[PDB]
């Protein structure tokens, strides 16, 4: 599932802020901006 798959998304959403691979939900969140 999309929702499945996201909500145990929000999991490593916890480290937003060790690898700059982690990056990728950084400027997925912070595409917010634009």
């Amino acid at each position: 599932g999309i929702g499945a798959l996201f909500l145990g998304f929000l999991g490593a959403a916890g480290s937003k802020k060790k690898n700059e691979q982690e990056l990728l939900e950084l400027d997925k969140w912070a595409s917010l901006w634009n």
